[PDB]
DNA sequence: TGAGGTAGTAGGGT
RNA sequence: CCUACUACCUC
């Protein structure tokens, strides 16, 4: 059925509905010298919409303004990536712009972006930076201090209304000059200012060079800049690549949380929701107040609470953790191998107990053994390896001091070589730290293939797959996917011809992969799945493994999830509930996976159904479950649905050690987590 | 390498 | 929007 119905405030605020003048934006034409290149066209357009200044932004292939033809810099000269080009604008009149067209919608509100963007250019007395206003004083520090404020965002609704997002963020300041900051002691700006203006750099390094040797200092000097500042040390910064000579002097470091790290003090960035809720309803108020667009609304809406999942060991179980002490869900028979890099012999007597203890309860036996040889025995490791391989090892748990970097992907991807999964627990370790060592269990377990928990219900799809790509923006080259159910989790690493295949044949190709290893393991063919990638790539990406699906005549529902851009989601009453799904503009959603701390404030997922029948909140509400089904956590649960977490992991693995034919491991051995 | 969350910054004329 | 890292917490 269904529960729980209740009311909240989205971090948006409706405003005034837009005017007859902005519904149909000035059109302009570009005319450029020489001409641009294929690919450098778009982004050129995008510089010009910029170097003409006012509200104008790029529509097409073109400008679309909102300032007055007359106001604009209709000629001038811009460079990228070494050439130079000449532009002209050429008044095209005026173009209506449809708010219920999408994509003409998309144009709108890129100038109401760049309208908001403009207003904060002419505020008095505070610390802007793109689209985000500083106007507190928070925090401080030797030279440093911390501001606060919040992201903001303008755009064009469906009803044709301006909408005003606020998201209260900390911006950290250095009050004192590169010199400066040396001297103190603190090392490495990535990027630096000019302590007269503010343009950012990327300084490279610091020059033993020419004391004033046409001149540098005198440059500086021509300006006044240098008054009263002692320029110091050569410095040569960089750009998006020239070398632009300059001192140390007349730079302020733009630090991170690491320089301010060490600290005068703990730092809490983040925010308790109410207070979140506090400041972003006063920010509202407060740039409404200038930006001459009405006063802003809060948009309310209707959220639903989702059944909480029913996550069974062998027992009932609150977390992943406790199946270690009620016993699995169905547990195979299994052998382990200890493998200690240290100079201790064999296993820490809690660890052997807590894995008998979690054994016994369970059905079947396991059988620990330890491994005789080291890393740097070389083939004589390796047959140690092949050894345990025969005698029906499945994981092994690596003991160890802490790893440097690439010793730890060497080892991994050594055993992984053998087809042997495999979990670090670092050796100083206390029986006491029951969380480490509980989870590294965990993962060890998961790594031999072990199911440790699956969901107890009912739900449309019977098979998950999560997409992840190889390639930020395109299956083109390469990715991976993980699969979750019955419930039982596995992974599928592209087929690993080279190059750039069609997208869409690398995505089909995952999902027959997918469809076929299911099949050798539940004996059966998934009569509906349910399918997650981010929203990143496109989606035509898809349409091959679609209509694949409709051949064989198996359901489907595609559904994007993006991390962020979420926005926020607050109750009108009450407090933030665990398992909150939020319907907006449809065919996408919010969703709130978790809350589980009070210093700050959850991030909502977003969701679209692409593609599919099934009704949102039936989506919702197994999306919503599917983040109970990580293996390798058992304290806290993912935010992401365990699809898409396991398949992220996936691609990290896979880039970090060097995989390309992992050949003797099992699918249903989550190596990677 | 224990791992999850919320956050801030790097990153996609001199 | 995505990644990366970092900090801060939490189990
Ligand atoms: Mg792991």
């Amino acid at each position: 059925n269904h529960l729980g119905k209740t009311e909240v405030f989205l971090n948006r605020f409706a405003l005034r509905p837009l005017n007859p003048e902005e519904l149909r934006p000035w059109r302009l034409e570009v005319v450029l010298d020489p001409p641009p290149g294929r690919e450098e066209v778009y982004p050129l357009l995008a510089q010009v919409a910029r170097r003409a200044g006012g509200v104008t932004v790029r529509m097409g292939d073109g400008l679309a303004s909102w300032s007055p033809p007359e106001v604009l810099v209709l000629e001038g000269t811009l460079a990228r990536m070494g050439q130079t080009y000449a532009y002209r604008l050429y008044p095209k009149g005026r173009r209506p712009l449809d708010p219920k067209d999408p994509g003409e919608r998309s144009v709108l509100s890129a100038l109401a972006r760049r309208l908001l963007q403009e207003r904060l250019r002419r505020l008095e007395g505070v610390w802007v930076e793109g689209l985000a206003v500083y106007r507190r004083e928070h925090a401080r520090g030797p030279g440093w201090r911390v501001l606060g404020g919040a992201v903001l965002d303008l755009w064009v609704s469906d009803s044709g209304a301006f909408l005003l997002e606020v998201d209260p963020a900390y911006r950290i300041l250095c009050e004192m000059s590169l010199e400066a900051w040396l001297a103190q002691g603190h090392p490495l700006p990535k990027r630096v200012r000019n302590a007269y203006d503010r343009r950012t750099w990327e300084l490279l390094r610091l020059g033993e060079e020419d004391p004033k040797e046409l001149s540098l200092l005198d440059y500086h000097a021509s300006k006044g800049r240098l008054q009263g500042r002692e320029g110091g040390r050569v410095a040569w910064v960089a750009d998006p690549k020239k070398p632009i000579p300059h001192l140390t002097g007349l730079l302020v470091p733009v630090l991170t949380l690491e320089d301010l790290h060490e600290e005068e003090g703990s730092l809490a960035l983040s925010l308790p929701w109410e207070e979140r809720r506090r400041r972003t309803r006063e920010i509202a108020s407060w740039i409404g107040r200038r930006l001459g667009l009405g006063t802003p609304e809060a948009v309310r809406a209707q959220a639903y609470r989702l059944s909480i999942p029913k996550l069974m060991g062998r027992r009932a179980v609150s977390k992943p953790a406790d199946a270690l002490r009620v016993g699995f869900y169905r547990a195979q028979e299994t052998a382990l191998a200890l493998l200690r890099l240290d100079g201790a012999q064999g296993w820490p007597e809690f660890l052997r107990r807590a894995l008998l203890r979690a054994f016994g309860a369970s059905g079947a036996s396991l059988r620990l053994h330890t491994l005789h040889a080291h890393p740097s025995q070389g083939l004589a490791f390796r047959e140690a390896l092949r050894k345990a391989k025969e005698e029906g090892v499945q994981a092994v748990l690596v003991l160890t001091p802490p790893m440097a970097w690439e010793d730890r992907n060497r080892l991994k991807a050594l055993l992984l070589r053998e087809g042997l999964p495999s979990q670090i627990l670092n050796v100083p370790l206390r029986e006491e730290e029951r969380h480490r060592w509980e989870n590294a269990l965990l993962g060890l377990l998961a790594k031999a293939g072990l199911q440790v928990v699956a969901l107890s219900g009912a739900y449309p799809a019977e098979l998950a797959v999560g997409f992840d790509a190889g390639g930020r923006e395109s299956f083109r080259f390469g990715g991976a996917a993980c699969a979750v159910g019955g419930g039982h989790l596995l992974w599928t690493l592209p087929e690993a011809q080279a190059g750039e295949r069609i997208p869409q044949e690398v995505v089909w190709d995952l999902l027959e992969e997918t469809l076929w290893a299911f099949r050798r393991k539940a004996g059966r063919l998934p009569s509906r799945v349910l399918l997650l990638r981010n929203g990143r790539v496109p989606q035509d990406e898809f349409a091959l493994a679609l209509e694949a699906l409709a051949r064989e005549g198996i359901a489907y529902d595609l559904v994007s999830v993006r991390k962020s851009g979420g926005g926020r989601v607050y109750p009108v009453q009450g407090r933030l509930a665990d398992g909150l799904y939020v319907p907006l503009e449809d065919k996408t959603f919010l969703l709130l996976t978790v809350h589980r701390d009070f210093r700050g404030t959850p991030r909502p997922l977003k969701l679209v159904h692409e593609a599919g029948d099934t009704p949102l909140e039936a989506l919702a509400h197994q999306i919503f479950h599917l983040t109970r089904l990580y293996p390798a956590s058992g304290f806290a649960f993912p935010r992401l649905p365990a699809p898409l977490h396991l398949a992220d992991r996936l691609v990290k693995e896979v880039g970090r050690l060097g995989i390309r034919h992992l050949k003797e491991v099992d699918r249903e051995k989550l190596f990677f987590v």
